[PDB]
């Protein structure tokens, strides 16, 4: 119940280029550009959302949607807005994070990614989302294909759609949900908390620890919520010391107070990330002149 005053920013449809198409889909369609404020003297490259060139009126309810949380956020490790373009097709304008996400990336770079990369990324997801657990956030489809890379040193938490800003709980009308992700109140109840969060990051953590498997890749969705009842989780990674497969299994606890606390993870990925042989055992383990990356250019 703090005010809000994160600034929406405007931008005219003039002040930015696009370059290149870097993906469609359900979400609509981004692209690769170029913005240049008005005035400034800079040009920062930068990602642009489109709807699928829908008129529909839920679907522009959706992105401003998005658009809102994006611009309420600030934090190393989180995706924020850098501002709306209100052309009959609204336009959302991010920084630009040019590996693209983490789950095609691990899977494209199988060959070559350390456990000094991997565990660096758990420590950078989990600040993220503590972080968003601080500004009271809870970001209901948190999943490798979420996370973009910047440099494979620096990843942010994105895809805020479903995200939603708290009491204690948040229920839902069910539409599409990323079920393979959800903790097992959020399927039964449809339940939203922080620690169902957790939950959500214990399956990213697997999605890293293999490289971009598919969680339960066999199973159908309609299956999932018993098996889960029985007792069953994911698998332990090859990769996996039985230290860090301990902490995934304890993000997959029944009852969502005996998971740990964002907080908690960061420490814990932190210590194995300071001797990070110790606990991934992986085979090899060893015009552009007034650009500016987003994240230097501050605005107030
Ligand atoms: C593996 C992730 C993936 O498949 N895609 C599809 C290709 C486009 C990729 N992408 N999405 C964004 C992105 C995410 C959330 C919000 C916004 C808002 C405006 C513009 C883009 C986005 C990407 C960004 N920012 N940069 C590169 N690629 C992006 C995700």
């Amino acid at each position: 119940e703090a005010p809000n005053q994160a600034l929406l920013r405007i931008l005219k449809e003039t002040e930015f280029k696009k370059i290149k198409v870097l993906g469609s889909g359900a979400f609509g369609t981004v692209y690769k550009g170029l913005w240049i404020p008005e005035g400034e003297k800079v040009k920062i490259p930068v990602a642009i959302k489109e709807l699928r060139e829908a008129t529909s009126p839920k679907a522009n309810k959706e992105i401003l949607d998005e658009a809102y949380v994006m611009a309420s956020v600030d934090n190393p490790h989180v995706c924020r807005l850098l501002g709306i373009c209100l052309t009959s097709t609204v336009q959302l304008i991010m920084q630009l994070m040019p590996f693209g996400c983490l789950l095609d990336y691990v899977r494209e770079h199988k060959d070559n990614i350390g456990s000094q990369y991997l565990l660096n990324w758990c420590v950078q997801i989990a600040k993220g989302m503590n972080y968003l657990e601080d500004r009271r956030l809870v970001h209901r489809d948190l999943a490798a294909r979420n996370v973009l890379v910047k440099t494979p040193q620096h990843v942010k938490i994105t895809d805020f759609g479903l995200a939603k800003l708290l009491e204690k709980e948040y229920h839902a009308e069910g539409g599409k949900v990323p079920i393979k992700w959800m903790a097992l109140e959020s399927i039964l109840h449809r339940i939203y908390t922080h620690q169902s969060d957790v939950w959500s990051y214990g399956v990213t953590v697997w999605e890293l620890m293999t490289f971009g498997s598919k969680p339960y890749d066999g199973i159908p969705a309609s299956e999932i919520s018993s098996i889960l009842e029985k007792g069953e989780r994911l698998p332990q990674p090859p990769i996996c010391t039985i230290d860090v497969y301990m902490i995934m299994v304890k993000c997959w606890m029944i009852d969502a107070d005996s998971r740990p606390k964002f907080r908690e993870l960061i420490i814990e990925f932190s210590k194995m990330a300071r001797d990070p042989q110790r606990y991934l055992v992986i085979q090899g383990d060893e015009d552009m002149d007034d650009v500016v990356d987003a994240d230097e250019y501050l605005i107030p």
